[PDB]
Order: structure tokens, then sequence, then C-alpha cells
């Protein structure tokens, strides 16, 4: 079976948060000024696209990209539908059967367009994180930007998911793919001081 | 079995080549001054470290990263030892068993210090191409920065490497692995127009 692409394209046109750096990819000397090479620059904000966030982004103290483990973000995972919910939850969870699930991938179907960002989302509420602990998921991705509110400074879903070992993945893309069980990959680059990583998700069914 | 990372760790003190862009993460907003999270900017070159070559980068008519087949990074790897040899190319090959293999890495060992740029490095001749190309090798990947020699403006190794269907991976660390077969991952980023794209690159034995 074939590896598909979740993953947002990554150009110019992509969204970002508000204020954030914008996305750049540019040819800064072409092969025909070098005589043999087009040279590239690339400038971005960490949560662009399809990304993972290391707790270092909501913690200070928290780890850094390259301090998490590689094995989280490879292996078999599950994905289910959540969408219509205005937040996700335990009471939501409950409906679902997810026992020996070690990632679990949420379709809200709530945005999906990857150009802008979006006013408002469905958001993880905290009692998640115990529940999904207690499973054995050690990874969480959602297709919208954030696991919490937009306009929420306490981001009490990351700091709880983190609490409980739960890894977090944002901005998968779902609409073009069936519930079930895949393999997935989405491992993030080796950076030893980031909040987070850019990803290539990619998800091949059982 | 657990994944191993034969990725180059990436902070602002990795070399890059000569006339790229410098490697910079910062933190944009920190913490105290978002009130929520640590946001962080990426700035780089995408020949940085651990990394993958579209065609686009040594030709204006070649694929970008987007259009990548992203089947050939993932699935069966073999590695093997070319350590203490000037260059690389059919005669060398021969020696090795490469009956079915679709992916395989060249430990050169000549370098292997990620924080310095190499002087000289061992480079694949362009007769290694066909050789690979008609054992049914889709990747190559190498230790060192490139396929071709560093002063070379002409990228033989490059562009005969593409002209039989093989891609690019350069950069990854193998010092620390055995020779033989394994499971690799090294998917580039969803990058609409980029001539490369930094990857993290990891192996599981079978
Ligand atoms: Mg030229
Ligand atoms: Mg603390
Ligand atoms: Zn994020
Ligand atoms: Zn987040
Ligand atoms: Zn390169
Ligand atoms: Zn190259």
């Amino acid at each position: 079976s074939k590896w598909i692409d979740i993953s947002q394209p990554l150009n110019n046109d992509i969204a970002t948060w508000p204020g954030d750096t914008p996305f750049s990819y540019e040819v800064l000397w072409s092969k025909e000024e070098s005589g043999s090479v087009n040279v590239g620059k690339l400038t971005m904000s960490i949560h662009t696209g399809t990304h993972i966030d290391a707790p270092f982004h909501f913690d200070n103290d928290g780890k850094k990209v390259l301090d998490l483990d590689i094995q989280v973000y490879v292996g078999p995972t599950r994905i289910i539908d959540v969408s219509n919910l205005e937040s996700i939850g335990k009471k939501e969870l409950e409906k679902f059967h997810l026992e020996g699930v070690e990632r679990l991938l949420l379709r809200t179907s709530s945005h999906g367009k990857a150009n802008e960002f979006p006013d408002i989302i469905p958001h993880l509420r905290a009692d998640i994180a115990p529940f999904l602990s207690e499973k054995g998921i050690r990874l969480i991705g959602v297709d919208v930007p954030s696991v919490d509110p937009l306009d929420d400074k306490e981001l009490a879903a990351h700091h709880q998911l983190f609490k409980h070992s739960i890894h977090i993945l944002e901005n998968v893309v779902l609409d073009h793919v069936a519930d079930g069980d895949y393999e997935l990959i989405a491992l993030p680059l080796a950076l030893s001081d980031a909040d987070g990583s850019p990803v290539r998700a990619v998800i091949r069914p059982i």
C-alpha cells in the first residue's frame, strides 16, 4: 500500500498565526547567475503548515525538539471523525473503541483551508489528557492549527497533554482519507533548540 | 526494534556551504512577550544538515520538492562501507551484494563533523548511475554534503543520478550504525517551490 500525504503544501500563500513570520521560499541566486545551481532560502515560523509542538513552545523549562523521542512520531495510528463539535473531551471520545491505540488523529473538518488562518476552531478540553494517557496514547493530531482556542493564553490542552506524555501534531490534512488504522510518519527535524518543527506527515493503511 | 536517528543536529553552529544562507533558529516571540508561547523563526538554506536535493537545485527545468515521489523516501535500504576511497564508482560497488536493493546509503566516514564544512570529500563517479539504476536503486545517500566534488561546477554526479531516476540524500550520519539492511525514512517537507528539503532521516534494523 502507498504512503498518503497528509501535509499542507508549504509555499508563500500559506497562512500563519496573526503577526507571525510570513512563509518565504526564494531563489536568492539563480543557476544563470551562479553558473551551476539555484540557491534558495527558506524563512518560516515553526508553527506553519503541518508541524509538531515541543513543550518549550509553552513552557520555558520544557523539552526542545531534539530532546523529543522519535519513536513517538512513527507507528500505528487510528483516525476518527469528530466533526461538528465545538470542543472535544472525554465525553466525545468515550464512544470510540480506542484500546491498544498509540497515536490518534482527529478529523474535525472544521477549516481545511491552508492559505487562510481560521477565526475559530474546535479545541480539545483538558480532561482529554488523562483519558487518552490511560489508554496508552502518546500522540494526538488535529486538522486545525491548535489544540487550544485561538485566543487562549492559558493553553490548558497543550499543558495537560504534555503533562500526560501526549505529544502534539497540528494542521494535518484528513479530508481525503477514511477513518481507520494506518501507520503514521510525522518526524520533527533534528532542531537542537526549537519550540517545534514542521514535518512531512504521511500515512499508509494497515 | 527502535528507530535510530541518522540526522545532523540543526542549530546555529552547524556548517553550511560556502555562499549559502547561515542557519538561524531564533525565538521570535518569547513567552514573556506573547503572554503564552515561545514562537520560533527558522531561516536556512535547504542544503543544511541532513537533506534531500530536488532536481531544480541543478536543473532549471527539474522537479521541485513537492513534485517528488514520497514512496522513494520510505522503505528498505541497504547500508555499506566505502571508507578510505577517493571516489566511488562502478568498480568499487561491484564487490557488494546489491540484488533487489531499492535504496543505498554509503558510509565514507570521511568527515562526520556537522559544525565544520569539509575541504575535500569522496565524490561519486558518473558511471555509478547506470550501474545502480540497472539494479533498481532509486535513492542514493551519502554521509557527506555532496555527491560531487566540492569545487565542481558541472555536478556530473547530480545530473547523471537524476538522468537515471536516482534520488539524492546528503549529510546522513552513519558512523554509529552497522552495515546491513534497514527500513529508511527520509521525507522532504511539502515545499511547493524548493530546490530541496531538510529531512529527519531515521532507520530501523530489519
Ligand atoms: Mg555552469
Ligand atoms: Mg515548570
Ligand atoms: Zn504549533
Ligand atoms: Zn500548538
Ligand atoms: Zn544538497
Ligand atoms: Zn547535492
